[PDB]
């Protein structure tokens, strides 16, 4: 019975798992790892091609994974709270994901296949590839360039033990498919414990939020959010399972990504810049991404503050003409916090404009792969397993590289692209004294190599249950 | 060159000791730990008689030490530096400290003694102990009840290490001086691994802040300074040697302070006040102290909610009745936060009474232990003048039952005498019941010292 | 050059990595894991089916292989010798296994594939199961069930590293080769940091030794070889390679076998026998195994005594009525020590010995008690699969009168399960008997060849 | 009761400190430390020069702390138990050693006073000085040139806890005696976890053993002693109290001597041999040592095994011509194992001058790093009859160059004065090549001291 109202609309505190009120049959139904993240230490990727001519085998085989082993919302949140008040540990995490080809292997009709745009087009898709500034498919690592129908995601503390159940899962389903690719994610950590990825940086800081558990801790640590509402509505993640059973099946897309970092080079090209408008190295990571390595925001500070935990309150509006993080900082490009409202917006609607900005947001859910070892700098083999969440495609991800980190001139004329995910490369200019206007041009090299992905839907719980 | 104005208003963003300035000679002939505290997990503390008609073997022994160990402000910066950017840990940290008696012994001119008067009065004088409330210099420990000349003060985080160096360092000194006391300082620390004091709350939160590391960290992280404003001026804690040899040679004014902690005392104390409220524990430990266990100000909520970097912003001017952190409360008698303003002028002298705490722990290791002797904080704080800053806050804030208004009772933690406080029934709401909490922390014994410029120390012989 | 002295004679201190002699071509291109064991804490099995058509590219692929990732004796001696010396940790670990089918997709002439008979009937042959005793393949594990042409190990300390090299390789290889199953083996260990099998038993204590580095260890720290010798000849565990590209050219047969343990049910069972004789659990546990829990002889005592090294200098020369070892303790039954000859006949019986390579699978917190999903990765290596592995099995551990008439079945591995007789006392003479279940289910696996190098590095 | 029998002739599974039998009186009122190691992680060993004039308070202090703090054999073996078989942590472990001069000031009469000759002239004697090998006295540390009248130890686990516990006990002991020297000892680890001396070497590992639980422990790991025997009757350790209150009451005599360890030149030294008899560097330092640095015997093995455990189930019967473990080498030349019988009457003479060892490590304690000075040994170690036993082992084995043949060299670990010794160029062949290996330790203090009964400390005020 959730309305528009409800899902345009988030609770002040957010969602609360533990007294749901009229969310209570959504978070039933819904997989884990959407509104929250899963949580665990390692986990397990199978990319998935569906064995011609057995659909009825391989339903019944959904069917069976979903009733054993998919996680829902609900059950996510409950063994947080059993793990927490008594040490209990749960089930292995899982979710499974499909994509436009998997649903027509399965027979479902064109019009019951979520509506989604990107989605339907596959990563592939020549126009897509186009609008991302993506590299040829033929460039992609083997696993990918195959037709990819599922995803399936295994994750548990215990990597051993997720190995042996993992193993236990694939023996009935390499009977009905193929398993095309595998990656085992897991989580990188600096010295002192923060969750990082490759380049060094502290990574998973910002992100949309939507259960009270997350809301409340966020605001205790971020200043009663008065600088920045991280909140976001359900509708900017949620999407109606079209073919979902009860009254409140929903279901989110899904953009998998690997980006391969070339770890070495990235810090030669911030060492170089550094030299070049003679500063620190540190203070050269900080423009480049907008942070420091231990998330320091460079708007607000010339110094790393080594806080274990970053803030996450702040806006641009002290640093309106971006002598501080400049307008091409990879958090700044991505999250313009405002900027978008002030400095493209001719009607005066700023608040209107905001909140449309605000709805380009991605919800993250990356992990890593590769070089394990931080100290270490590899030239290939080692990135991000980038993962997110959305309701709208082509509004969020697809919209953020191509509108935002891309083009030269977002938020302004001669901006240049996003130095750390921006294609093609190009130029910035950048502050020689923070706080000051003169800047210097220098062309940041992309050091990130798109190695692979696709496009998915996290179908309802009762969709899968009930397929064969 | 620096001037009056230099020492009277900190730069917006504090000193910065990456790229001094003005300040670059002051940094390179103070001590560290002062401006900011050394930070390291472990250190020793050497209380020291020099040895009678050896004066000069003595001086040559301090010049030695202080050209070989001691760490000024700027070293103790860029052995930071290096350690961030480049794993490198540094050399241990050093401080060494004089007393107004160790002066007479240095046959120092008393011209030339550092001139505060409770640091040449010693606290074991009768006025300042009576000043004080503090018990009678017999209960004292014993290594205490010897005329101190001198503290060296040794830190390092590899205890073992630290210990070998010390093992060293007083082979030569055993020569010159008695060894009158000793104590290994150490941090608590609770299980989200914040700094803990023995009776279990977060410590060391509140401070006047001097170095850029500092007010950055704090500005970015702990919410700006629109409601507390927690820079100093340096004049509030850097006092000119009048024996230095450089243009900007300055020392700071150390007050050290044993206090015994009985734990187990307090717990029950505690417990016995929630229950008379009919209150949670939690909050009868933060009506107490002024904050929860997690830092918490009570002034803001009547429940922990266990924010990472403890809450610092805020003042008391949406509890001005003091329904919400009592006026008795430890933080709301120690930082007022413009409660003897009611403005501007009041409320900067106000401020001038702060004190830049250093303190590290004694005794019992495990914090979930209950000690009731033997354990407690080695409280060291810094200042410019004694009389304004430590004694003050101890003997005008603390202590009196009509501060900051008639019948709010002692400060129920540190104050001497006990007495009765009024505790709200309801947080946020008027009504009060009276409760006599008892002193838990016994003054065991101390002395006032002087941190001198590193030059005055080198060219001693 | 090799001579047949050199290959059934083995040096007195063993074969030495460090100075080979004689030796040298041979450890080059032999395999490593065999004359020693790898030594790293996880591993990783791929078994693969190549693509149908695809010969000459799974050629290209497995020459790739050989020449990137296939580490030879030489090259884990040198690893090891780095390790030791600079710290420095070094590649992962990795061998290439075929099994007769694998060398008919191959398009192997059949004069060319390895001779052995086993090997080449597989391990699903109907007689071959018939003589081990084994379930029926319908009961196998899924992965098992496939024709198997190979197996990928892959080893390493690092677990996530291991990961994903693993994902790596699989790249590639996924073109050219269906991966039917996949194990990730690991190490149980005890409290005392020993290693365990999932009945809790200290487990892989006592093998034919081969290299210097092993010899001398046991030699210096186990108690000197007066009652029992370790050493084994070459002959025992190597063949030649009949396509290798020198008279050097070196392999060996592998058995696999994927084998799960009843944790719960062999509990429970070992307390009913303890209670039933009226002694201890432990002791209980020992007379089942030949060794209580912590690896303790129960020739040797009727209680733990916990040495750091488990004794394995000892024969049954004090207990030649076996009323302190039973004749059909699992040690007694897979190694009796001279019982079957009572010089050349015990000669005969050292020649049935296996070096044991094993993993364990599933449950890797041993206070836990599962009935299934849980066990062994049984590996072996030996030159002749009848005479070692398929011998021990059939002909010592399943017969009810081996090594004397009415022993019983080996109650840990023996099938068909039966009656042992158990002594009420250790060390005297009375007995009573219990039926033993068997506890351990084959749950699927293989015969391989290990072979050459050399031959894996010129197939394309 | 006690007989000669029973001190001439260890139980066949040593003493059982859970049911001692006769030897219940007597593990009551033995110290701790000497039938079997404290075990302990951490040390402080405090010497003592007495105030003069202060006899009585300062036999009022040694009461107090006898009755506190010491701990017995049987105090220790049920702290042990307890933790086993509950996880409760013990008290601090606890000695207290008197020197000769401690006696004199005690003013026990030369008739009561320990007979011991070396004990009685003191470590400082120019005659044992000689006969030693030792430097000047003017070479030693600054600490150990005092007189020393007594040594405290005590010893725990939790690091910060025995400080807090020593600086409790030293107030009451700075009023009465001088600390003259302090160390602050620790055990040593390797990256495989085995305890280790600073050159790198596996270090405890063959001793005297007394106790049951180190009987069965070192039988069952050592192939039930078939090569070599551990045990020791007590009378090679124990001597009675002529001042204990019974007839059950015994003490040890106990060396103690700071040995500085060069670790950095020792490396370059093995390096040095190593390319000279073109071998590997670990053969050298096993040639040097006697073990490999896991401990592997070089008797046993050219190659090191890497055992966790090391063997000490060997004697040099396999090896009688010396040409796999020199004579020379540290192990065979403290250690014959029967060479100076080469039957039974002369292999129990030699026998009966082990040592029975209790060293910690002093200064660095990251093993990686190559100190050249202010790191070491902190060498203890307990006997009957020092002449017999320590000095005996240093001035007629390690010394000579004529022992246990002509012409076998110093020991070049520890021999004084160095000189040279014969290397073998292939192990296990006759062929040797003669090579100086210089002496990389350095005697930098110590003193010979008894370890009282703990009844005469309780009853001597
Ligand atoms: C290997 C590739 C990437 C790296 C290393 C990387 C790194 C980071 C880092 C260090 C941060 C700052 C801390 C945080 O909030 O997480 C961040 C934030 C973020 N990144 Fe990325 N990023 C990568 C790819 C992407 C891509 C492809 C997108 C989207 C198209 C993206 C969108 C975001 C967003 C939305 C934020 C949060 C901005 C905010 O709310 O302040 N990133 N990234
Ligand atoms: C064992 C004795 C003491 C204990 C257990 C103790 C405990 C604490 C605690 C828990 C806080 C709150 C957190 C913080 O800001 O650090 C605090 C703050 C403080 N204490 Fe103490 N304290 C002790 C002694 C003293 C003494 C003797 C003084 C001065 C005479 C003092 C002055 C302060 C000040 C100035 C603050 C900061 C208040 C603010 O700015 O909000 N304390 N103390
Ligand atoms: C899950 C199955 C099995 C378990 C749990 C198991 C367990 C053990 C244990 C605990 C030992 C004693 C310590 C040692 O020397 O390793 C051992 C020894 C041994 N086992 Fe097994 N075993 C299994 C299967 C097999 C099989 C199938 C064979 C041969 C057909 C075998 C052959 C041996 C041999 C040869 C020894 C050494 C006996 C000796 O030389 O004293 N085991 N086994
Ligand atoms: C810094 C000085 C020394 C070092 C580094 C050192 C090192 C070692 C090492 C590595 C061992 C072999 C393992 C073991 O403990 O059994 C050992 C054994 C021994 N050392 Fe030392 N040592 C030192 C000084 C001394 C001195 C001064 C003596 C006697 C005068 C001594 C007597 C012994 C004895 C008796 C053994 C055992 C011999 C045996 O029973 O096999 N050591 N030493």
């Amino acid at each position: 019975a959730l309305t528009e109202k409800d899902l345009k609309n988030l609770p002040e505190d957010g969602i609360d798992s533990e007294n749901p009120g009229k969310y209570r049959n959504l978070l039933n139904d819904l997989q884990g790892n959407i509104l929250k993240g899963h949580g665990r230490d390692h986990s397990v990727h199978l990319f998935l091609q569906f064995k011609p001519e057995q659909v009825e085998v391989v339903k019944q085989w959904i069917q069976s994974f979903a009733q054993t082993y998919i996680t829902s919302a609900k059950k996510q949140a409950d063994e947080a709270f059993k793990y927490r008040q008594k040490g209990v540990s749960g089930d292995v995490f899982a979710n499974f994901f499909l994509s436009r080809h998997g649903y027509e292997y399965l027979e479902i009709e064109p019009f019951q296949i979520p509506g989604d745009k990107p989605f339907r087009m596959g990563m592939k898709n020549e126009e897509i590839r186009s609008s991302l500034g993506d590299p040829k498919i033929a460039t992609w690592e083997l696993g990918f360039q195959s037709e990819i129908h599922a995803l399936v995601l295994i994750a548990d503390d215990d990597i051993v033990d997720l190995l042996q159940i993992v193993n236990q899962i694939t023996q009935k389903l390499r009977q009905i498919a193929e398993i095309v690719h595998r990656e085992d994610g897991f989580i990188l950590r600096n010295q002192a414990g923060q969750i990082i990825e490759h380049f060094g940086f502290v990574h998973g800081v910002s992100q949309p939020l939507f259960m009270k558990r997350d809301v409340v801790r966020e605001r205790v640590n971020n200043c009663d959010f008065d600088k920045w509402d991280p909140k976001a509505p359900l509708d900017s993640i949620l999407v109606e399972d079209p073919n979902g059973n009860t009254k409140d099946s929903y279901g989110s897309y899904l953009v998998y990504r690997k980006l391969e970092q070339n770890v070495k080079a990235f810090r030669e090209d911030q060492r170089k810049l550094a030299q070049k408008l003679n500063i620190q190295e540190n203070l050269a990571g900080a423009l480049i991404v907008g942070r420091f390595a231990d998330g320091t925001p460079v708007t607000l500070s010339d110094i790393p503050t080594y806080a274990v935990t970053p803030t996450n309150n702040f806006n641009y509006d002290g640093d309106l003409a971006a002598t501080k993080c400049p307008f091409h900082s990879h958090t700044r490009k991505t999250n313009p916090r405002g900027d978008t409202a002030r400095l493209l917006t001719t009607d005066g609607h700023f608040d209107e404009a905001f909140k449309e900005e605000r709805g380009h947001r991605i919800t993250r859910r990356a992990v890593s792969y590769g070089e394990n070892n931080p100290s270490k700098e590899p030239v290939s083999g080692s990135g991000l397993l980038f993962l997110c969440f959305q309701s709208n495609i082509e509004n969020q991800f697809n919209f953020m590289q191509s509108r935002w980190a891309n083009p030269q001139n977002f938020v302004q004329v001669n901006t240049g692209p996003d130095p750390l995910i921006g294609q093609p490369s190009g130029t910035q200019k950048w502050p020689k004294k923070w706080g000051e206007p003169e800047t210097e041009e220098y062309n940041f090299q992309l050091w990130i190599n798109m190695k692979g992905g696709e496009y998915f839907f996290a179908p309802s719980i009762s969709f899968l249950k009930t397929l064969a």
